[PDB]
């Protein structure tokens, strides 16, 4: 918003493999793997086998160029500025035979004067990508011993000498694409007098009545005279100036400090979601010099409080986060980078995230330490959502070197992420890493490598993780929690630890602990706990052929990569479900296995707060056609984790649990207000729809702000026989004083292959339009688990993965933009039919 012109640099982009002169159309932003298969210079690699038809790319280098204009006009601007946003990752940038830059980390942004090298017409940028493969072999060798990255998919551990996506070496849920790249925007910047380096909005305080607020710029000046400018900040909200500062300076050559205070007084904070409305004020500084604005920025900002409470207390050292003043249950879910490709990643696609965050009733995320530090917008997503962030730095489960070479390419990137990202409201905490001094301590190591190896990782821990990157922390973003690693003290399979930090409770999945066992093994926060799912049909044929379908097949094996895989889910179904004989209904059952097993822990996390505060899934999503933990597919499908997820977040819960051959039920709430003079009523209801017995009526309950509690205890002895717990189930409603429906819930007293389903058919009535198909369906008895299929991909359900009770009519509004007005195909499963 200034006299400044801006050049994108996203045109005209060629390409050529180095040492064959053979050049083609580019997509830039865009990456090598992606310029390939656009020219049919390689297959699919999501599809079937072609991953190992695809790694030759991590061995050639790959050069780039483009041609541009520059005007004599532009030429005489002060100050000429080409950025470089993201190179993945060893670049050497060459402007009109010029080395402007050798480019070393794919977290770094580079900002670079050009003007002196620029010429008026014709302009030539050329960028020569150095194969990160064969760029650290020489590294590797002289190492004299392999770092322990069990999830870098090659022989050599070349990963952990590279300030690149650990993720792109592959991992448990992804396949190896070591691509290179122009990974993010390139601007030229034509502008005079000074650029704005950087803007913080650092706020020093905040009450109902004030908040007060120093606006601090760092202002590069390019000419060679001192220049009389005044700074101005204009706060506004809505379009409307709430308040405006300003301050008379001389710019002097090269950088200068500037701070202007200002106060925003009776403040509308922003609240996370489920609390209220993520406010955010437009903070806008400009440098005017005489009439003209030669530089301005701005940035949206929430005034919250934001404080992570990690103490010594009665139950060991609590874990959780204080917002506005209000000790706030963390839910949400470990997030990875959403494709194997990160600049095929739209803007549309980030916006559907989002929403799938926020219509599962989530205020966090955390942005684990394999992936990359996420793009601008999606932070600014976080922000207007009202999500909450938990940041790691991009280390995760190998220790890492710490040598003087690799710890400033280290102190780069966290300088310059942690100023990308410090103006986020959204912006919760910082983590050293994932899972480092675990594998350092645990997995095991020192008997893997020499005393004096071993020690020196130890030492190298300390230099990065409890030195480096928090004191870089404390300097630039000095009022955010910052923590060495998750989980930082507790393990999973030592008890002891549990009432200490939080947990990546792992006995559920890797230790084949039953779900049950997340009612009684307890964490002071759940950073980390998950279970696997194959995705479903229309995404297994977007990868596999029905030769390609049981599984542990060889690509029903190439697509896992866990250390067993499809063993433990079959393993876990058996437990639970009678094991269905087709691969489609297999698929259904496991979703509905990894559903209803995980909304067990969300369950008992949220049951036994305080004692817990927060739970996060792994995982939320994925980068390509896997099986894997996450709750949504690649191609934005919820599997049925999703709605439960959904449902275990709602802000009140209705929570029965039954153990001993007793129930208890308790209500939970993350409302900020109380609710009074409430009824809970339940009735038992056969699979034909008959009631059993009476109502059961609860009358007179408070359900406080923030808390859970119990206000229902029955044995079940005396009341169900064992044959009406496997014929029967339990309807819960929760109602205030005039019988307004608050929430409910529905029980089942037995495991799923336990119970006596009758055959059952769901009969629909559809009525379909441009975009939207509104069904109504009905079966006279229970029918389990549905799950409403379509062929479409993407479609997106107001509800599924749900039971469709005996005589109730339930509507379900499907939604595409693909779905055209004259029948969509739709496919009714249900528990049931999955065996004879
Ligand atoms: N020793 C094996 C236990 C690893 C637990 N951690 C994670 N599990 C995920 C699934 O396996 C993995 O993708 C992430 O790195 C995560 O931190
Ligand atoms: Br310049
Ligand atoms: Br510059
Ligand atoms: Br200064
Ligand atoms: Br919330
Ligand atoms: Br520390
Ligand atoms: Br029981
Ligand atoms: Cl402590
Ligand atoms: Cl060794
Ligand atoms: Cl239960
Ligand atoms: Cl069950």
């Amino acid at each position: 918003n200034d006299t400044s012109e801006v050049m994108l640099l996203d045109t005209g982009w060629e390409f050529s493999q180095s040492g064959t002169e053979k050049w083609m159309p580019a997509t830039v932003p865009g990456t090598v793997h992606q310029d390939l298969i656009s020219h049919e210079l390689l297959p699919n690699p999501f599809y079937g086998m072609n991953e190992k038809k695809i790694q030759w790319v991590e061995n050639e280098d790959w050069e780039y160029r483009t041609s541009f204009i520059v005007s004599e006009e532009q030429l005489n601007r002060d100050g000429i500025q080409l950025i470089f946003e993201g190179l993945d990752t060893y670049a050497d940038v060459y402007l009109n035979g010029s080395l402007l830059l050798k480019a070393d980390n794919m977290f770094v942004g580079y900002t670079l004067p050009v003007k002196s090298v620029l010429r008026k017409g014709e302009n030539h940028l050329y960028i020569y990508f150095h194969s990160p493969i064969r760029q650290t072999l020489p590294q590797y060798a002289s190492n004299g011993f392999n770092y322990p990255a069990d999830n870098d998919h090659h022989e050599k551990h070349l990963s952990v000498f590279s300030r690149k996506a650990p993720y792109s070496y592959g991992w448990d849920w992804g396949i190896r694409m070591v691509t290179s790249g122009v990974w993010r925007p390139v601007t030229l910047r034509f502008y005079d007098i000074a650029t704005i380096s950087d803007y913080y909005v650092r706020q020093l305080s905040l009450t109902d009545e004030n908040a007060r607020l120093s606006n601090e710029l760092i202002v590069n000046q390019i000419v060679p005279q001192k220049i009389p400018a005044e700074v101005r900040v204009n706060v506004s909200l809505n379009g409307t100036t709430v308040t405006e500062v300003k301050q008379q300076v001389t710019l002097q050559p090269g950088i200068n400090h500037i701070t202007l205070p200002a106060e925003v007084t009776n403040p509308v904070r922003w609240m996370p979601n489920g609390w209220g409305t993520p406010t955010l004020y437009d903070f806008s500084a400009q440098i005017a010099c005489g009439d003209r604005i030669v530089a301005e920025q701005s940035h949206r900002i929430g005034l919250r409080t934001i404080r992570v409470v990690n103490e010594k207390d009665k139950d060991g050292e609590s874990f959780y986060f204080e917002v506005n003043g209000i000790p706030m249950f963390a839910k949400g879910a470990n997030y990875i980078p959403q494709d194997a490709l990160l600049p095929n990643v739209t803007t549309e696609r980030y916006q559907t995230l989002f929403r799938d965050m926020k219509e599962a009733n989530m205020n966090m995320v955390r942005i684990w330490g394999g992936g990359t530090y996420e793009n601008n917008l999606f932070y600014d997503l976080a922000d207007e959502n009202g999500i909450l962030v938990w940041q790691d730095f991009m280390f995760a489960c190998t220790p890492y070197p710490s040598d003087p070479t690799f710890l400033k390419r280290v102190e780069a990137e966290a300088v310059y992420n942690i100023r990308r990202l410090r103006n986020h409201a959204s912006l919760a905490m910082w983590c050293g890493n994932n899972e480092i001094l675990e594998a350092l301590k645990y997995w095991g190591f020192e008997k893997k490598f020499t005393p004096e190896v071993y020690q020196g990782l130890m030492h190298g821990y300390d230099k990065l993780f409890r030195e480096l990157l928090p004191s870089t922390v404390k300097e630039f973003d000095s009022d955010r929690f910052y923590v060495h690693s998750s989980p930082y003290l507790a393990n999973w399979g030592r008890p002891e630890s549990w009432g200490t930090g939080d947990s990546h409770n792992w006995g559920v999945w890797y230790g084949k602990k039953p779900f049950e066992s997340l009612d009684t093994d307890l964490p002071r926060f759940m950073s980390e706990f998950g279970f696997q799912s194959f995705p479903e049909m229309k995404t297994i044929a977007a990868f596999a052929a029905p030769e390609d379908y049981q599984i542990e097949s060889e690509v029903m094996n190439a697509h896992q990569k866990s250390s067993i895989g499809n063993s433990l889910i079959r393993t876990y179904m058996e437990r639970d479900y009678i094991i269905p004989e087709s691969f489609e209904d297999f698929v259904y059952v496991g979703l509905v296995l990894q559903g209803q097993g995980m909304r067990h822990g969300l369950e008992a996390h949220r049951r036994n707060r305080p004692y817990c505060m927060g739970t996060l899934y792994w995982q939320l999503n994925d980068s390509w056609p896997v099986v894997s933990w996450s709750s949504i597919d690649y191609y934005g499908n919820w599997k049925a984790l999703h709605y439960q997820a959904k449902r275990a977040f709602a802000p009140v819960l209705i929570n029965p649990i039954q153990q001993n051959d007793s129930l208890s039920v308790y209500l939970i709430s993350d409302r900020l207000d109380t609710m009074e003079q409430m009824t809970l009523e339940m009735k038992v209801v056969d699979f034909d729809g008959k009631t059993l017995g009476k109502k059961i009526q609860v009358h007179s309950l408070e359900v406080p702000a923030n808390t859970s509690k119990c206000v229902y205890r029955a044995k079940l002895d005396g009341w169900l026989t064992p044959e009406d717990c496997r014929r029967s189930f339990l309807k819960l409603i929760l109602k205030d004083k005039s019988g307004h429906q608050v929430a409910e819930s529905v029980h089942f007293f037995r495991k799923t292959k336990d119970l006596q389903l009758p055959p059952t058919s769901v009969s629909y009535q559809m009525k379909q339009t441009d975009g939207k198909c509104e069904l109504t369906l009905f079966s006279s008895m229970l029918a389990k688990d549905i799950f409403i299929e379509t062929p479409l991909q993407g479609a997106r359900y107001s509800d599924n993965f749900f039971d469709l009770l005996p005589g109730e009519r339930k509507k379900v509004i499907i939604t595409s933009p693909r779905i055209k007005k004259g029948e969509l195909p739709v496919n009714i499963k249900h528990i049931r039919e999955t065996y004879k």
